[PDB]
């Protein structure tokens, strides 16, 4: 997987995006701290549905781009060493095994 390095105390930016059709319904998605599981996300940080965010773990975890344009990039504020590891961005396109699953490594420097 591709890796990111963020200094302690700084904000981690993890990019994730999908093609949203003109006047398209939003595709639900989740961020989790782990490898992408079979269904949804593990260790949920942020979740959306067809309209908007539906779950946010804490104020530290924020969608940094505009989900309404298909930019579902995550910011994690004020990182510590405990924030290191594998992250999953999962875009839940309708239908069996249609999900777009992205895993990124975050390292803390």
């Amino acid at each position: 997987m591709d890796g990111y390095k963020v200094e302690v105390g700084k904000n981690a930016y993890l990019p994730c995006s999908y093609t949203l059709p003109t006047s398209g319904t939003l595709v639900p998605m989740c961020w989790g701290k782990g490898f992408c599981p079979w269904s949804q996300c593990t260790n949920e940080l942020l979740r959306t549905d067809e309209r908007n965010v539906t779950y946010q773990k804490s104020s530290r975890y924020q969608l940094k781009g505009d989900l309404n344009k298909g930019d579902v990039s995550l910011i994690i504020k004020n990182v510590t060493l405990d924030d290191h590891g594998t992250y999953c961005c999962r875009i839940q396109f309708p239908g069996l095994m249609n999900d777009k699953k992205l895993e990124l490594k975050l390292d803390i420097k």
